[PDB]
């Protein structure tokens, strides 16, 4: 995963990243934002006038204060006529958005913010601090990124390293699990929890198993991450787990299966000054 690299030439950086190259002008006035994060770190470097496009379809609780401005679609469901008619000086977008790159790339400059799973902490300063250096922030970028690292710390400290925990995601009634260095591995890899099964190695979609690989492994916490929510399918991952097989583990019978929120979660709002502080801190209440 390439870092985003800027030069600055006068009214514009030249700006490259792993989907490419743009010329971005400097002080973006007509943003696209189809990243959910960093639509909220937009929100906490007080950049909120500078937005003209949002994926309102999926506009989570903690960013109600963008439901005013033209919706571009979904996060999936891009509206490429509506990013035409606002007529942006820059997009931006992450992992889900890069099958649309090329087209989007024809309406404007496209910045990609991705979030480097194997690498979390450092792409997620440099897609902060990238934004902030288009605008003159990387002041109030920097005490915003130290903030981050004090809650880091403190969910850090109050880790039981005897315990170890499996992520899983639920989708109809279907479980697949997830470990280190998957869309869900800062919960391993920054704070510190100990995986239960090292060995699932796994990027966005998961390793597909049943409640007796749960049982199997029996984890002290279970992370559940329940995708029904976003996709608003009637199965809930409540009901998915009420079985005799789960009840029998370590999480069930020390009440520590925590169902994470899907709008932060899923939809993958590491990018934000705020959304990834209520993340960690959502990870800590849950285990000290
Ligand atoms: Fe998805």
């Amino acid at each position: 995963m390439l870092p985003i690299s800027m030069s600055d030439e006068g009214d514009s950086f030249l700006v490259k990243d792993s989907l490419g190259e743009n010329k971005i002008p400097k002080n973006p006035s007509k943003v696209v934002i189809l990243d959910l994060g960093i639509l909220d770190t937009f929100d906490a470097l007080k950049l909120n006038d500078k937005v003209v496009g949002v994926p309102a379809k999926n506009l989570p609780k903690y960013l109600q204060q963008f439901k005013n401005k033209p919706s571009v679609g979904g996060v999936q469901q891009v509206d490429f006529e509506a990013i035409n008619a606002l007529k942006p000086d820059l997009i931006i977008i992450s992992g889900r958005q890069s099958k649309f790159y090329d087209k989007l790339k024809e309406i404007a400059p496209t910045l990609f913010v991705g979030l480097d799973n194997a690498n979390f902490l450092s792409s997620f300063e440099n897609n902060v601090l990238s934004v902030a250096k288009l605008y003159g922030l990387e002041k109030e970028a920097l005490e915003k990124i130290s903030d981050i690292k004090n809650e880091i710390e403190k969910a850090k400290s109050i880790v039981d390293e005897d315990k170890k925990a499996l992520i899983i995601l639920t989708n109809s009634n279907k479980i697949s699990a997830f470990g280190p260095q998957s869309r869900f591995g800062i919960i391993h890899d920054v704070l510190g929890i100990n995986a239960v099964d090292e060995n699932i190695k796994v990027g966005t979609h998961g390793k597909s198993i049943n409640s007796e690989f749960i049982l199997e492994k029996n984890p002290d916490y279970i992370f559940v991450v329940d995708r029904n929510v976003i996709l608003g399918n009637k199965e809930r991952a409540q009901g998915i787990l009420d079985n005799a097989l789960v009840a029998k583990t370590k999480a069930a019978q020390n009440k520590k299966i925590i169902y994470l929120d899907p709008e932060y979660w899923y939809l993958a709002s590491g990018n934000g000054l705020e959304s990834l502080k209520t993340m960690i801190l959502e990870i800590k209440n849950a285990v000290k």
